[PDB]
């Protein structure tokens, strides 16, 4: 199956993607308290909604919070400015909180289920968030010998991430508080805060700005 794009919401941003973010591919942002990563978590959960000429994939969304910072309300204030129904939008985004790491590696499991059922439905799963992909595993995996069993744990958990996105056509995206370990998103992106309240993403192998809006990011 080809390659789909959603839209970040902001065109510097989508061309430092390539055109957006993709899917068959896990997308990890990175970066301080702060950077913006659960803002641009919450724009995708609208943009990817948008039909594709706008940007979107006409897909839905299931989303993963391992902090409670899913805003409901952020979901509608986006999609109403973006000139789209905020109830709509938000029937539309599946949730589930995960309590701890076992959790959210089963919660992924799980989430196969509601990606088949929807598959053939004219609003199949586009976008999969996990927010955060690292917190529980960084609280519960601590110490001497933490770090190859995290590790290794974290790695069984993308690679079901990246079956999800590969069998079924879907971008995974992830946040990761940050500030020498191995990584195994597809792409990582680093993101930053600037000046005049601007943030700033680079690519982790040019630089796009954005800023924080009502319409989520934008340039
Ligand atoms: C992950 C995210 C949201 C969800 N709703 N139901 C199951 C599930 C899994």
């Amino acid at each position: 199956a080809t390659i789909g794009r959603i839209s970040t919401g902001s065109k510097s941003l989508d061309k430092l993607l390539g055109g957006g973010i993709e899917t068959q591919a896990i997308t990890e942002v990175f970066g301080e308290f702060g950077s913006g990563k659960t803002q641009l978590a919450h724009t995708l959960a609208v943009m990817v909604q948008l039909p594709p000429e706008e940007g979107g994939l006409n897909g839905s969304v299931m989303w993963i919070d391992t902090e409670n910072t899913f805003r409901p309300e952020r979901i509608r204030e986006i999609a109403q400015n973006r000139g789209l129904d905020p109830d709509e939008v938000l029937k539309h985004i599946a949730y589930a909180r995960a309590f701890n790491s076992n959790h959210q590696m089963l919660l992924v499991q799980q989430a196969e289920d509601m990606i088949k059922e929807l598959l053939n439905t004219d609003r199949p799963v586009k976008l999969l968030i996990v927010d955060s992909l690292t917190s529980h595993f960084r609280s519960e995996y601590i110490g001497r010998g933490a770090l190859a069993e995290r590790q290794q744990k974290l790695a069984k958990h993308l690679a079901d991430l990246h079956r999800l996105a590969n069998l079924y056509d879907i971008a995974v995206f992830v946040t990761n508080q940050v500030q020498i370990l191995a990584h195994s998103a597809t792409l990582r992106v680093y993101l930053r805060k600037g000046k005049g309240g601007k943030r700033i993403a680079r690519l982790i192998d040019g630089e796009a700005v954005f800023s924080i809006t009502e319409k989520g990011i934008e340039d």
